[PDB]
């Protein structure tokens, strides 16, 4: 009942934010430009400082007329109108919001210890502890998230930030929707589809639990399993119904993870019946403490190295670019409620 009575606690107040979303609540002046952190084909994201108050933010930054050239209008808005509207965590905080003649603009928390992406690429592969430890803060927040009716869609290890205590901050919410149902878009990175992904089927939020197993998996091998050099083989891997596990897992982990890429969604753990606790129960997290967990009170496997809020040293180099606005207003229409 404890945990009825949080998730719908989180749900009320998600919902209050969500029928009534705030607007244009900074504006680009108010900020200096440091670096940019990522780039993409319509959009970026800077490290930024508040002029008056002297904090530092990542600011992405849409391009207006590229996001509808490549029809991401829905997803975009959803993505705004998502995150000013959760609290968890585990969740990167958008702290304001504004648009311009050209640009959109999402100013979040700064996360200065980088991409768990580069950690694990730096070390090869986590233990199963450390990797249970991240697993477990995705477990949550998949759990949470999938109360309020959002599908987040986009999990890989680039999207997963380490703060300053070694908990992992989840970004980019490019690609969540709220769904009760059914929803159809095509959309994720390739080794982390899901068959009926794949196969253009009406979907759900079992998509996340399936590429929850493909996180956990690429942690602890340092690949993910259905690895191919063309994403058509990765395809026909991640249809076929056969996984290969590295002989250094427990069979515990195994156990999970078949369970987890079941290519079966209607006998896919976190789709059945007793929903996220057959996760949460299984013997792999028989160690974990999930309440300390959520409190933060578990000490982290690792600490990234950082000199302060504003170090870039774990992100990388890009060119970097202007943030032109135009005298003209484009696209007003499209984004009207951003
Ligand atoms: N999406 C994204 C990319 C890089 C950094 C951040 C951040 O919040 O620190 C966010």
């Amino acid at each position: 009942e404890s945990v009825k009575e949080f998730l719908a606690k989180a749900k009320e107040e998600f919902l209050k934010k969500w029928e009534s979303p705030s607007q244009n609540t900074a504006q680009l002046d108010h900020f200096d430009r440091i670096k940019t952190l990522g780039t993409g084909s319509f959009g970026r994201v800077m490290l930024v400082k508040h002029k008056e108050t002297g904090n530092h933010y990542a600011m992405k930054i849409l391009d207006k007329q590229k996001v509808v050239k490549l029809k991401q209008i829905e997803h975009t808005l959803n993505e705004k109108r998502i995150l000013q509207a959760v609290n968890f965590p585990f969740l990167v905080k958008l702290e304001f919001s504004f648009k311009d003649n050209s640009n959109l603009y999402m100013v979040m928390e700064y996360v200065p210890g980088g991409e768990m992406f580069s950690h694990l690429r730096r070390i090869g592969r986590f233990s199963e502890p450390h990797a249970r430890f991240y697993a477990a803060q995705i477990v949550l927040t998949f759990e949470y998230l999938h109360s309020l009716d959002l599908i987040y869609r986009d999990l890989k290890p680039e999207n997963l930030l380490i703060d300053q205590q070694g908990y992992i901050q989840v970004t980019d919410f490019g690609f969540a929707k709220r769904v009760k149902g059914r929803t159809w878009t095509l959309c994720g990175t390739p080794e982390y589809l899901a068959p009926e992904i794949i196969l253009s089927k009406g979907y759900n939020k079992a998509v996340d639990w399936w590429a929850l197993g493909v996180l956990i998996y690429e942690m602890a091998a340092g690949y993910p399993p259905f690895f191919a050099d063309q994403p058509i083989q990765i395809y026909e891997k991640i249809v076929s119904g056969k996984v290969r596990f590295p002989s250094h897992f427990s069979s515990d982990l195994k156990d999970l993870l078949r369970n987890l890429l079941q290519v079966d969604l209607t006998k896919r753990f976190g789709n059945l019946k007793n929903g996220v606790n057959d996760i949460k129960n299984h013997k792999w997290f028989a160690t974990t403490d999930w309440i300390a967990i959520y409190q933060r009170k578990v000490e982290a496997p690792f600490i990234p190295k950082f000199k302060g809020p504003g170090d870039t040293s774990n992100f990388d180099d890009y060119e970097e670019e202007e943030i032109r606005v135009s005298i003209n207003e484009k696209c007003g229409k499209e984004f009207t409620e951003f």
